[PDB]
């Protein structure tokens, strides 16, 4: 029932998620100025080179590509986290103008799109049980500016026809996540929850300063897949995003000087 739309999106979706106006919330307004150099925080280690992805797809609400997560395999480590967090999906966030489209903002900044890449701690052994924990998922998100075109996002951008529509799957093997990430791994972290129902309160966000360049020809393909599915009218999947929510008692905490 929840969605994008006037009378179904975000402020609406406390009724049916009345954690949706809850005391750690996510995403939020990332002030550079307030965030505070941690010197505590250890760098970020992101393994990925054993990924194993599987389909692509397309829910309705995003798309999403997801992985092998029944052993370490792409996994999460170090920087904010106690543990190991293994990698199960990656999903992407984004506009209807180069202006809009991101989750997070930085000093009240939009970026065209963001990419949340999804872990869960191993300990508490699936990620149902982990989203029942304050500490049971690390999301990686990464933000996307218009400019040069990404070369290890364009096997996602050239299957995206075959997945048009809500409900769609393809086959997404051997594709390299670590085509997504930007040379620097500077992050802002901050405890929060997932962007969309159920907004658990179960993430660990982990925010990279650096962004990605896509171009304009990547981006105006995810502006072509449809919220709807086969045999409906046309209804363009753009701006997925929720608007940044009140920080509370919160601190963000910054990697890097
Ligand atoms: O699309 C997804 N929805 C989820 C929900 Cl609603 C709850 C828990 C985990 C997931 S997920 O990250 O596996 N992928
Ligand atoms: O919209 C989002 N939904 C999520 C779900 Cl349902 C589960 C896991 C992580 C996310 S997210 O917060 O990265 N972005
Ligand atoms: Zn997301």
């Amino acid at each position: 029932h929840w969605g994008y739309g006037k009378h179904n999106g975000p402020e609406h979706w406390h009724k049916d998620f009345p954690i949706a106006k809850g005391e750690r919330q996510s995403p939020v307004d990332i002030d550079t100025h307030t965030a505070k150099y941690d010197p505590s925080l250890k760098p970020l280690s992101v393994s990925y080179d054993q990924a194993t992805s599987l389909r692509i797809l397309n829910n309705g609400h995003s798309f999403q590509v997801t992985f092998d997560d029944s052993q370490d395999k792409a996994v999460l480590k170090g920087g904010p986290l106690d543990g190991t967090y293994r990698l199960l999906q990656f999903h992407f966030h984004w506009g209807s103008l180069d202006g809009q489209g991101s989750e997070h903002t930085v000093d009240k900044k939009k970026y065209a799109a963001e990419l949340h890449l999804v872990h869960w701690n191993t300990k508490y052994g699936d990620v149902g049980k982990a989203v029942q924990q304050p500490d049971g998922l690390a999301v990686l998100g990464i933000f996307l500016k218009v400019g040069s075109a990404k070369p290890g996002l364009q096997k996602v951008v050239d299957v995206l026809d075959s997945i048009k529509t809500e409900g769609k799957s393809a086959d997404f093997t051997n594709f390299d996540p670590r085509g997504l990430l930007p040379e620097s791994l500077d992050y802002w972290t901050y405890p929060g929850s997932l962007t969309t129902p159920p907004l658990a309160e179960c993430v660990t966000w982990i925010v990279l300063k650096e962004p990605i360049s896509v171009s304009s020809e990547q981006v105006l393909k995810f502006r072509k897949l449809n919220f709807n599915g086969e045999g409906e009218p046309e209804e363009l999947m753009v701006d997925n995003w929720r608007p940044a929510q009140p920080l509370k008692n919160r601190q963000i905490k910054a990697s890097f000087k």
